């Protein structure tokens, strides 16, 4: 069983790498985890502390792995007023769209009544594979709020 189910979302695998890396740090922090590839709303209960991670294909298109979640949310707009979530966008950051794919997924969670925790992370993958600002630092700020 997990207590922070991550919601991995890439076609390339970049979000799967970041999700696995984050999940390891969470396990060392003492919290149980899972790395659900592209789950749907009908496979997530209305209460929990989730962590949505999405590639951005350069144009704001969410990867087809996870993009149906945006549609499943807005089509049903259930009460989700006890979901907490985190949000990460990943992509080649020199593109015109700019870790913006994640915004749609978080917005419909927010609209359904959920709320974010921490702040939204950006992860450039064009040139480096993140250089210098670990997701580990951001995760520290997160566990400090979700406790």
């Amino acid at each position: 069983m997990a207590d922070i189910t991550l919601i991995s979302g890439s076609t390339l695998g970049g979000a799967e790498y970041v999700a696995e890396h984050l999940a390891e740090k969470l396990e060392e922090a003492g919290f149980t985890t899972e790395t659900l590839h592209g789950p749907l709303l009908e496979d997530l209960p209305a209460s929990g502390i989730w962590l949505v991670i999405s590639s951005t294909h350069g144009a704001g298109d969410i990867p087809d792995n996870l993009s149906p979640f945006y549609e499943a949310l807005q089509e049903q707009k259930p009460d989700l007023s006890a979901v907490r979530f985190g949000a990460i966008g990943i992509g080649s950051r020199e593109y015109d769209t700019f870790c913006g794919a994640i915004d749609k997924l978080e917005a419909e969670l927010k609209n359904s009544g959920a709320k974010q925790t921490g702040e939204t992370l950006k992860i450039n993958i064009l040139d480096h594979d993140i250089p210098e600002d670990p997701a580990e630092e951001w995760l520290g700020s997160w566990v400090n709020l979700l406790k």
